[PDB]
């Protein structure tokens, strides 16, 4: 009965910032952050930084990173469903989804030859299975797309200052942007999860310096779900 | 499940497939879940329902061969897929087989425990997986078992014990191309892990119940006809104790 809403958008578009603001509007609203800390310090529960490994050597580490990213996200999202919210109208906001993991990030890595055909096939097979098992419980009721230009995202990468991200080129951001636009705006990106074609999407332009009006728009989008 | 789950464990080419697939014919209540080795030598994922009507399901890469060719590069990828594909196969067979059975027994060719505590652990110990890869692997394995371990918990283990030299010979007999370069020393390492886990029982796992699970050890060094009778008798007696 918990409504599940994914917040999507490019690197440093402002998803964590936005969701952390939204969280405060209701005791009925909780958030599942992307497990970036678990990626920056790998631990089985200081370790290696697999996000860094992927950025420094993507042909070596893209598959390993992408698999772990998605595993860690599934674990976090399932844990939050099982234990959060007891709430009048519970809403869980996910920072990104298993779908952007596969159809945006992992897909772009395969397209750029950072994963080979075997790696991509294994990834998709693992993902298909993981979702046949957990798909239902994690299925989205809606998507919020925070749309920012690649140039805005590059600037915010610098503002945030995560060391591993400082070397990301504009072109890499452009590719991620076109994928987001294809999925969420043009709706030309085909997934093997049929229900997604029906999930409503609220697109919010976040290119400007921070916002109140965007927040209000969410509160009301949720009343339609 | 009322289905008893029994894992058959043993080194490469010890004779687990050969033995269990003959043994299972002794009762309509007995079935086997094979190890998904074919899925590893021909990597494939599911086709779209419309695409498959006009496009063949093509041969994929061989991740088993990739692991043997360059273990420091491919061990993590291989081990992760091996265990995922195993859990999928074992869970589907638990959910779908042996409905009509009086005393159902499902035999698993190897287990998620040997994947982690024998194979993947040996790869880590040999520096074919680094610290990050090993941490990720164990993290994922722990999580998968918190979710699925209960359905897959074993009622017993049958350890097929063969010397590394016997296994090396049987690898040649079987003729799997990607196994043909395996050195005796690799087989000996796997042998010692099996012995520590299943014979001496000193190997510590993250899974409490395993220290207690009944184990039957069978010497499979002889030619098949020479001991089969004695093995079958030992198995039936063992099953009656669970
Ligand atoms: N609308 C905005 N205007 C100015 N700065 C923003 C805005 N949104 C986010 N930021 C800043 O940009 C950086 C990235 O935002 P963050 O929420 O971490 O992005 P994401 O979660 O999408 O990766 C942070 O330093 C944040 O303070
Ligand atoms: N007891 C035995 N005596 C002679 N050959 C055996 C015996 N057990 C197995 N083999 C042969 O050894 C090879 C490996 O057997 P297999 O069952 O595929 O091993 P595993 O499943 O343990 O990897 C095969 O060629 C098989 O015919
Ligand atoms: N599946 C995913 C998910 C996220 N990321 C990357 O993780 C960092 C934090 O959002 C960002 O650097 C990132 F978004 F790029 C990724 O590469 N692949
Ligand atoms: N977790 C596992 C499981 C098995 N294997 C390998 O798969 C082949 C078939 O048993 C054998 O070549 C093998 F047993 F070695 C592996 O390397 N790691």
């Amino acid at each position: 009965r918990i409504k599940k809403i994914s917040i999507e958008g490019n690197i440093a578009a402002g998803k964590s910032t936005f969701v952390n603001i939204l969280k405060q509007l209701s005791e009925d609203w909780e958030v599942v952050p992307e497990p970036v800390a678990r990626w920056s310090n790998v631990q089985s529960t200081n370790g290696g930084n697999v996000l860094q490994m992927m950025y420094e050597k993507p042909e070596r580490w893209s598959f390993t990173f992408q698999t772990y990213a998605c595993l860690s996200r599934i674990r976090a999202q399932l844990a939050s469903l099982n234990g959060k919210l007891d709430a009048e109208k519970p809403v869980l906001f996910f920072e990104r989804s298993v779908y952007s993991d596969r159809y945006i990030f992992a897909s772009n890595l395969y397209e750029s030859e950072s994963m080979n055909e075997t790696e991509w096939t294994i990834y998709q097979d693992w993902h298909d299975w993981m979702n046949n098992q957990f798909g239902q419980s994690l299925e989205l009721d809606g998507i919020i797309y925070l749309q920012a230009t690649p140039e805005t995202c590059l600037h915010r990468i610098y503002l945030r200052g995560r060391n591993e991200e400082q070397g990301i080129p504009l072109e890499y951001l452009e590719k991620l942007h076109y994928k987001h636009e294809s999925w969420l705006l043009h709706r030309t990106l085909k997934t093997n999860f049929d229900y997604l074609q029906e999930v409503p999407i609220l697109t919010l332009d976040v290119n400007e310096d921070f916002y109140e009006s965007l927040v209000e728009k969410v509160k009301e989008f949720l009343s339609t779900l």
